[PDB]
């Protein structure tokens, strides 16, 4: 009918996009193990607490919603944490979605919406990352998105699951109305770090470099929206139901950001500067990265309309302790 599984509901992205698809008149229906994400941020539809390792749980949640369409966003996502602990991320990135894929093929549950990462190409030939780029990634997290993109795959071969992965840098932003935001514990986050420095929430920002060879001497990467990431998949889900074809585009907005602007955006926007700990540059840390977003206009007819810098800032910045002027 119009019940959809959004499997890490109670996180950052899935609750917004959760929020998204009861304003399109789905009925969300979160599935989540309460690991990083919050029971109270599910406030649009039924909550399911489990773990998609809990196949039969899972299986039986399909049963009784018969969702038309599954997102996943249930993963462990930190770079840093993946270098030392591996197994974490291989057991819940890979293990864990291949729990899932066969809840939904167990099911007849078709049509799944992958939140994946630009992680997965590692370091590019040509700026901006065009989805043809080679997918060789340099870290576990990276690696173990890879490779449920390519399961994906095999599952789509072998059963006819139907699916989206949908590949973005930097999740940012939050809700423009204000009750929905980003809560990690430890918070890893660039802007969220930089928004606490700058409400003395945390002590300094550490920045790893000024002499980049960019405009400002700092290190640029991709930012979008939350809201955007939202209306991405649910738009993922539409061209599933309209017999699409299976897809992997990157989400972004097609330019990239500094460190600098941010920390100034931020000074500009709520009077309180960031306190910047500048350190020396790490060797072969790459200057820019950022997603060549051509392919999702095309395919989902999808563009960015919240993920201006100053839409970004103004709509975190409450939620860090700081106040917009
Ligand atoms: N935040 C970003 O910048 C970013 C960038 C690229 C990709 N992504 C992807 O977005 C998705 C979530 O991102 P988030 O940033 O919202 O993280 P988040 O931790 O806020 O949400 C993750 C949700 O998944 C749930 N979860 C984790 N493992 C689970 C399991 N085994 N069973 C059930 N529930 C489980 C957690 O409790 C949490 O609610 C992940 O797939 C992540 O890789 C995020
Ligand atoms: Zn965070």
């Amino acid at each position: 009918a119009n019940n959809v599984l959004v499997v890490g509901g109670a996180g950052f992205i899935g609750s917004h996009t959760a929020k998204l698809l009861a304003g399109q008149g789905y009925a969300p229906v979160v599935y989540d193990n309460l690991s990083t994400g919050h029971q109270s941020a599910v406030r649009w539809g039924d909550f399911v607490e489990g773990d998609i390792l809990d196949q039969a749980r899972l299986v039986e949640t399909m049963e009784k919603y018969a969702p038309v369409a599954v997102i996943h966003f249930a993963a462990s996502a930190y770079v840093g944490e993946s270098v030392e602990d591996p197994a974490k991320y291989y057991r819940n990135n890979v293990g864990g979605t291949q729990s899932l894929l066969d809840a939904c093929r167990l099911t007849r549950t078709q049509n799944v919406i992958f939140s994946s990462s630009c992680a997965t190409y590692g370091v590019p030939s040509r700026l901006p990352i065009g989805e043809g780029e080679a997918q060789n990634p340099i870290n576990p997290y990276g690696r173990t998105k890879l490779i449920a993109e390519h399961m994906l795959a095999d599952y789509a071969v072998a059963y006819g699951l139907r699916y989206v992965a949908l590949r973005y840098f930097n999740a940012s932003g939050a809700d423009i109305d204000g009750e929905l935001g980003e809560k990690h514990d430890p918070e890893t986050h660039l802007i969220p770090r930089a928004m606490m420095a700058a409400a003395g929430r945390l002590d300094v920002l550490e920045v790893y470099g000024d002499d980049y060879e960019t405009p400002d001497g700092t290190c640029i990467r991709d930012y979008i929206h939350v809201t955007d990431l939202a209306r991405a998949h649910v738009l993922a889900v539409e061209h599933l139901k309209e017999a699409g074809g299976n897809l992997a585009v990157n989400l972004g907005t097609g330019r990239g950001t500094s460190i600098r602007e941010i920390v100034q955006s931020i000074g500009r926007l709520t009077g309180r500067s960031v306190p910047v700990a500048m350190r020396a540059r790490r060797a072969g840390d790459p200057p820019a990265l950022y997603a060549d977003p051509a392919l999702a206009a095309e395919k989902l007819g999808f563009h960015t309309v919240y993920s201006d810098l100053d839409t970004i800032i103004r709509t975190a910045a409450p939620h860090f302790g700081l106040e917009v002027r």
